[PDB]
């Protein structure tokens, strides 16, 4: 990448390292990432270079995608600071509630339209959140390892973390459903609010198990089906579940209630992110500016 000029290495991504670059002929600051192996994948490459046309304010805009010569790089908006971070950052004085809420009925906004347009994400997670001066919160990185593939590594030596990842998807379901990110999206809400994981798993196992022990062992009279998954043992331990003014405190009832549906076992009983943006939770939704260190 010639036309580029790499002002710095950001990290390294689930796929590749990611750079901050400038367009040295439009002058615009973007994050440039390299992927890559010998196959070529034609499809994966075709089903990203569709996601060019997914334009909404809250996804990050994927500007191009360039494969040449055994690297595909993809160039997107560049945004200065992500969740992680600024959940991190907020840590001692808790991110305010409005701020919260803005930044949730925004992501139910952008994932109601992905959604909307046969777009899953499947790996929402804080550091794929992106944030900027403005108020705006906007989702980077979908996945679609439906046509590309979701490793248990970036690509070198870098633990992939389950902490969001919906209980079908643990369980060994091979069909994904919108479902799995509005799971992701529960876990990311509780997290706001109580400034701690919700669910930290350090395996699969351990990720299954938190849920089960926090939700309690799912069963079939409240997940038909739940019993013939894939990965689904008998041997399980039965945990109840928890009372749910237990997990999210000080959460109040609306905020609760709109939690309990994006965490419904079945994913067919979890709400969609359209009805989400409908509830009650929403009424006094606002869009506050947030106060960044960049
Ligand atoms: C999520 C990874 C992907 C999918 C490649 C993202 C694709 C879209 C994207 N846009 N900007 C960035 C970006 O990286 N900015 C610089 C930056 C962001 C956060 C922080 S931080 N940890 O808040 O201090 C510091 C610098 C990315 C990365």
């Amino acid at each position: 990448m010639e036309n580029f000029q790499k002002v710095e290495k950001i990290g390294e991504g689930t796929y590749g390292v990611v750079y901050k670059a400038r367009n040295k002929l439009t002058g615009e600051v973007v994050a440039l990432k390299k992927i890559r192996t010998e196959g070529v994948p034609s499809t994966a490459i075709r089903e990203i270079s569709l996601l060019k046309e997914l334009n909404h304010p809250n996804i990050v805009k994927l500007l191009d995608v360039i494969h040449t010569e055994n690297k595909l790089y993809l160039v997107f908006e560049f945004l200065h600071q992500d969740l992680k971070k600024f959940m991190d950052a907020s840590a001692l004085t808790g991110i305010p509630l409005p701020l919260i809420k803005s930044y949730l009925f925004q992501l139910l906004q952008g994932l109601a339209f992905c959604h909307s347009h046969r777009v899953l994400h499947r790996d929402l997670k804080p550091q794929n959140l992106l944030i900027n001066t403005e108020g705006a919160i906007k989702l980077a990185d979908f996945g679609l390892a439906r046509a590309f593939g979701v490793p248990v590594r970036t690509y070198t030596h870098e633990v992939v973390t389950l902490w969001y990842r919906a209980p079908e998807i643990l369980l060994g379901c091979k069909y994904y459903s919108t479902a799995v990110d509005i799971w992701s999206l529960g876990c990311i809400f509780a997290e706001m609010v109580t400034r701690r994981a919700l669910f930290p798993g350090d395996s699969e196992i351990d990720q299954l198990f938190r849920i089960f022990r926090t939700l309690g062992t799912p069963d079939e009279v409240v997940w038909p089906g739940v019993t013939s998954m894939p990965d689904y043992k008998p041997s399980f331990p039965k945990w109840a579940r928890q009372d749910f003014s237990k997990v999210v405190p000080p959460l109040d009832e609306d905020g609760r209630s709109l939690l309990s549906q994006m965490l419904h076992y079945d994913p067919n009983k979890r709400i969609s992110a359209k009805a989400a943006l409908a509830h009650p939770f929403f009424q006094d939704v606002t869009k506050p500016v947030p106060h960044l260190r960049l």
